[PDB]
C-alpha cells in the first residue's frame, strides 16, 4: 500500500511533519460521499481528524473487501508510527512531498520491522540509528542495502559467518497478513559487505539443498536471497518484470543485482538476465519452465555429506 | 433522569459545586424508612456521605425495579462526573439550583458523551471547550444545538460535507441501555461548517430512501433528523407533544425546528406544524395516520399572501 | 457440481443401481497419480471402494481447494443417498447411464432437500412420492416445474394463497456453503398451477417492495421467482444466457419462462425476453444497466399503504 | 391462550379427533398474508400441514412480541398432545367443537400437569384416568374442583392430613414463564372433600403465620387457596372481578367457593362476597383498602408457639 | 482468636511496636518440634522471621483441621496489619503489653473493617481517626460502644434516623467464613448513642416484625441488636452467660446493657435480665423456653399498617 494510507503531511517551518491517521477517521471516510473531483483530497471526518484520500478506499479492509489492510488492529497504528519517526526524519520538502507518499511499500515488512523494533533483545530496539536505517530502506527511502543487521525480521532458521536465513512469518500478521494457509516463505541476508568465502557459500547451498529441497532460490534484484515454492516462481517473476519495466519507464534507479550464481536457481538466473538484457517478458520468462542442461554443479555431494552427518 | 439523581449542590462562596453520588449512599437511601415531609431532601447514608432525595428511587434499578437505571456500574460515576464537570463551570446560584437539578435529561445521550470523551480518537477527549458545549448541551444548560461536533455519537454509517448520520447503540450502555431487542435508531446531524448545498441534501435523501426505506425521518425539534422505524413513530409523537405540552405549561419557551420539508417525513411535518398551532394531540395524530401525497409547491402563493397583508 | 461426484453405477439386471462413494475413497483419488488416459475412469482406492474419476478433482475441497465440497461431512452422505434413491428409481438403462451422472447440479439445493427430507414437521418426510419428485427435479431427471411443494426449501419468510417466499440458508450449509459473508437470497415458489389474482400478486409485490426494497425479482425461467440483490444482476445474466446458449446447443428443452410482467424487474424482463428472441449477450445484457421510461405502474400506493399500516 | 392455539379439530368417523400444530406451520401462518374474513379459519402451511387462526398471532412470541409463548420449545408440542389425549377421550360434537377450542386456559398451568406426567415417581405417570381428570380440569372440561390428586403441580413445601402446599415455579418455565424475576406464588389444594377439623386447619394457618407472613391468603373461587404477595392482591382483585362479571354476562353460574373464613384474608374475604353480592368493582375494591377492625381470630398465639419450637 | 495470632511486639523507644506475621513464618512454626517450655514463646523460623506461640497451632487451618483461620490469604495480612496500626496508636508499654496480646477477638468482625478501610466509598476510607476507633473498639482496647460510624461492616438491608440494620456477610470472608450455609445473621446498630424517639423505635419494629419474623432480636450487652434465628437463640445465651460469668470470675466489668424491652425478644429480655440479676445458668436459661405471658404490645397494629401500605 502507499505510505499515503497510514500518514498525511503537516508543514512546520519549511519542512513536513508527518501525523498518523485515527482509524476511525479512516472507517468513516469508507462511508462517505464524495465528488469525483475530491477522490484524490485528504478527508476531513468532523470527530476523528483527518483521513486518506478516499481512492485509497480499497487498501483498507471490510464488509465486502478483504485484500487490503485490517487498519483498525493496534498494529497499524503502530507501522503509521514507525513509518511517521522515519519520514520526519528526512525534513521532506514542499517538492517532494507527494512523490515520498505516493511510494507504494510491503506493509508487512513494516509489521516485521514493528515486531523487532519493540524486542528488548533486538538491536533494534537500542540503536535508532539502525531502526531509522531500516525503516528507510523499507519505505523507499534509502540508497543502502538490506542486510542481516537491517533486514526486515522473522524468524532466524539458519545462519554462519556470511548469511543469515529468516522464516517469513506473514501467516501471523496482525495488519495484513498472507491469508493462504500454504504460504511459506524465507529470506537469506548478507551479513556483512565483504567478500564470502567458497566454504560459506557451500554451507548455505548444502542446507537449502538438503532442508529446503522444495523450494527455488531467487532474488528481486535488491541484494538478498527469497526462497520460495517452486509453485510460486511464475507469479514472482511477472512481479519481478513489471518492477523492472517500471523503474526503465520513469528512469528510477533500476539497478538489478543478480547475486551468486552458484546459489540462484539456475532458470531464475537465466529467467533475470535476460531481463537485463533488455528482452521482453515472453523471451524472459519462458526460461523459467524449460528443463536447462544443468550447469557445471560447483558443489557436488553436498546432499550426500547431510545425508551421511544425519545418520551419525 | 433529574440531575439530582446523580449529584447534590453544595454552596462554596456565591455559586454551588456539585458532588457526585457514592453509588452505596444510593443504595441505603433505598432501603431507608423516610418521613414523607423529607421524601424531596437529599439524604445522609451516615457510611456512604449523601444520597438522591428517595422521592427518586423510581429511576433506580432494584430486585422490584427494571425500569431506571444501573447506579452500581462505572459508568453511573462517569456520567454523574461528567453532570459535575459541566455543572460546575455554570456558577449555578441560589435562584436556579433547584431549577437546574430538577431539569430531566438523556442518560444515553450523557453516557454517550462518556463514550467520545474517553476516546484518543474523539476531538472531544482533547478538547474541553467542546467536551464542556457537548454536555451543556445534553443537560438543557446552554443556547446551543447539538451539531456534528457537539453530537452524542454512536456509529458513524454515512457522511457528506453537510451531515452525519449516527447509529445509536442504545443496546450496548451500561447505564441504562434499551432493553427491547429489536430497537433501530439513527440520527442525522448537521455538520455546519459551511452553508449547505442542494448537491448534499440530494445525497442524504437517497441514502435514506434506498438504504433505510423501511425508516421514518422525523425529528423533535431540537435541531437533528431522528431515523425511526414507521412502527415506533406513534410512541415519537407522544413524547414530543408531551414535552411540548409540558414547556407550556410551566412556562419555558418552545423552540421547535421543524427543519427541511424535504427531508422530514411528510406526515411528522403536518403532526408538528399542527402541534406548534396549539392543537390538541388527538388532533395532531390524526394527522401521522393519514394518507396523504406530497405537496407540490409549498412556495406557491407566498407572493399573493404578501400581497393580501398589505390589503388588510 | 456432476452426479458422478457422489455416485457410481453398478449393474443388476438390466437396470443399473446407484452406490454412494465413501469419503476416504474420495480422499485417497485426491491423492493419486493416475494416467491421462484414466481420468475419465472411476478409481480404485483398494481399502475404501470405488472413488469418482480423477477428471472430478477440483469439485472437492482441500488444502489447496476452497471451490470444491466439504466432502468428508456426513451432508455429503446424506446427499449422495439422495442422489442414489432417485436414480434407483429410474431404472437408468446401459445408454442412459453416462448421460445422467454428468448432469451437473445444484449442491446446495440437494442439501436443501436433505434438510426437508429429515424434518417430521415437513410433507416430504411422510411422502416418499414427493420426496422422489422433488428430487429428480432437483437432478435434472424431470418434467416438472419446481413448485412450493416440491420446493428445494429454507425458511420461509412470506406466504399467501399464490406464493410462497423462501430464505436460501447457504451461509449455514454444511456440504458446499457460500463463503461470502454479504450473501442474500430469496426464492418465491408458486403454490398452485391455477390462475392468480391481482390481489394475490399485488400482495407479493407490496412485500417485495417494502421489505426488499434492494433485491432485483428475477428469473432464470424454470418457473419461479429469484429475489436478489441488485449488485448481483449481472453474474445471474452471464449465468442464464450461457445455459440458454448451452440449450440451443445441444438441443435440449430450452423452455423459458418469462413469469409474470407485474412482478418481474422491468430490466430483468427486458434482458430475458431479448435473450428468448435470439439477441447475443452484449445486446440482451446492456439492457440491464439501462435507466428505463418507467412502466405503467399496475400497482400505485403500494409502499405507502404498507408504510401506512406499520405507522398504525 | 385459547386451546385452539395448540391443536385444531379433524372429522374422523362419529367424531372429531383433535391434532397438534407442528411449531413450523404456527411460524409460517405469522408469516402469512391472509383476508379479513379468513383470520378466524384454520391456516394452511402447505409444507408444514395446519396451523392456528391468524387472529391468534399474539398468542405467540416473535421478535417483536414477548407477550405470547415459545412455541417452538419442545414444551409446547407436549402440552398440545397433553391437550390432545384430554379432547379426544370426549368425543366432542360438531355443536360443540367451536366453543371447546375457544376456551381460555393456564398455560402454565398446562406444562405443570406435563412436568408431573413425565414424572415416573408421579402417581399421573402411572394413572392415566387421574392424568386424564387433571387435564380436564385444566382445560375447563369438566365439573371436578381441582384437589391435591388432580394438582397442577409444582414442589409441595408443606403437607398435613387436609392440605397440601404447592409453590408455583413459574420462573422455570419453557412454555411461556413469569418474565417478572421478583415472582412468588403458592397454592394450597385441598387433599380431599371433605369436613377439615380446627386442629387441621390451625396446623396450615400456622404455617402461613410463620412462614408466609408476607402472603396474603386469597382465592379464585374455584376450590384451593391462592398465596400471593400482598403488592400483587389488587391486580388478583381486578382478573377475579373480570372473571366474575364475564361469566354473570354470559350466563355462566360463576360457583365462587370462598373458602375458610378463618383461612382467608380478611379483606379479601370482604371484596369476593361483595362481588358475589353483586356490587360494583369500585364498591368490591374500596373494601380491599380499608384498614378493618380485625375480627377476634380464632387461633390465638400460633406465631408464639413455633417461635418455642424453633427454640427449643 | 488471640492478637498474638496476627503479630508480635518490639521494643523500640519507649514503647511496643507490632509487627505482622509471615504466613510462611507460621506455616513453619506448624511443623515445628518445640519443647513445652517453649509453647508460648514467640518462634524463629530463621528463614521468615518471627512466628506466633506454638501453642496457638489450632488458630489456623491445616490438613488436619478445619477450625481455624485461613492464615494464607491476603486477608489474613490484611487484618494483621489492621491490628498493628491501631495497637502502635497506642504506645503500649511494658505494664500492657501482654494482656494486649492475649485478648480474644472476632477475626470476621476485623476482616469486615478491612472491607470498609478499603473501600473508597467509606468514611472509615477517608478517616484515620474513625478507622482507628473502629478498630479498638473491635480489638477491646476502647470503652467506646460500637455505633452506626464505627460498624463492623456488612451489608446496609434498613436504615432509619435512628438505626442502621447490617447482613453480616460471614459465608463470603475469606480469613475466617462461617462453614454453615445455613447461616444467616443481621444486627442493628444505633446511629447515636443518644435517647430515640417512639416513632423511630416503632419504625424500626415495624421492619423487624414484617421482614425478619422468622429472626429473635437479642443482644449480647454491648450497645446494638443482634438479628438471629430462633433456632440460634440457646446457643447465644450460653455464649453470652459464659461472657458474663468469666468477666465475673475475672473482676472484669460486665456492663450488660440490656437495650430495649420494646424491641428485644421478650424470653431474651428475661433471660438477660435474670442473668444481670446473678441467677444460675439453669435459671435463667429456662425462662427462654417458657411460653410466656404477652406483655402489652407497645405498638400494637404494625403489621397491619404495612399490609395495607404493601396492598396499595
Ligand atoms: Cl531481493
Ligand atoms: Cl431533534
Ligand atoms: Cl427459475
Ligand atoms: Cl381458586
Ligand atoms: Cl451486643
Ligand atoms: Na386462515
Amino acid at each position: 500500500a502507499e505510505l499515503a494510507c497510514f500518514c498525511y503531511p503537516h508543514l512546520e517551518n519549511d519542512s513536513y511533519k508527518f501525523i498518523p491517521f485515527n482509524n476511525l477517521a479512516i472507517k468513516a471516510m469508507l462511508t462517505a460521499k464524495v465528488d469525483k473531483k475530491d477522490m484524490d483530497k485528504f478527508y476531513d471526518s468532523i470527530i476523528y481528524g483527518i483521513a486518506p484520500p478516499p481512492q485509497f478506499k480499497k487498501r483498507y479492509n471490510t464488509n465486502d473487501n478483504s485484500r487490503g489492510m485490517n487498519f483498525e488492529t493496534i498494529m497499524f497504528t503502530k507501522v503509521a508510527m514507525l513509518i511517521c519517526e522515519a519520514l520526519n526524519s528526512l525534513k521532506v520538502t514542499q517538492a517532494n512531498v507527494s512523490n515520498v507518499l505516493s511510494r507504494v511499500v510491503s506493509i508487512r515488512h513494516l509489521e516485521n520491522l514493528v515486531i523487532r523494533k519493540e524486542n528488548p533483545q533486538d538491536i533494534l530496539f537500542h540503536s535508532k540509528d539502525l531502526l531509522l536505517k531500516s525503516t528507510l530502506i523499507a519505505i523507499g527511502q534509502s540508497k543502502e542495502i538490506e542486510t542481516t543487521i537491517t533486514a526486515e525480521g522473522g524468524e532466524i532458521v539458519f545462519q554462519n559467518a556470511a548469511f543469515t536465513m529468516w522464516k517469513l512469518t506473514y501467516l501471523e500478521h496482525q495488519l495484513m497478513p498472507i491469508l493462504d494457509q500454504n504460504f511459506i516463505e524465507y529470506k537469506v541476508t548478507l551479513n556483512e559487505d565483504k567478500p564470502i568465502s567458497d566454504v560459506h557459500v557451500k554451507e548455505l547451498v548444502a542446507e537449502l539443498r538438503w532442508q529446503y529441497n522444495k523450494f527455488a532460490v531467487i532474488t528481486h534484484g535488491k541484494g538478498h536471497y527469497r526462497i520460495v515454492k517452486y509453485s510460486s516462481v511464475a507469479n514472482h517473476a511477472d512481479r519481478v518484470y513489471a518492477t523492472f519495466k517500471s523503474n526503465v519507464k520513469t528512469g528510477v534507479n533500476n539497478d538489478f543485482n543478480l547475486l551468486d550464481q552458484r546459489i540462484i536457481w539456475q532458470n531464475w538466473y537465466a529467467f533475470t538476465s535476460s531481463m537485463k538484457q533488455g528482452n521482453t517478458l515472453d523471451v524472459c520468462k519462458r526460461l523459467l519452465f524449460q528443463k536447462m542442461k544443468p550447469e557445471k554443479n560447483p558443489f557436488k555431494g553436498l546432499s550426500t555429506d547431510r545425508k551421511m552427518d544425519e545418520v551419525s
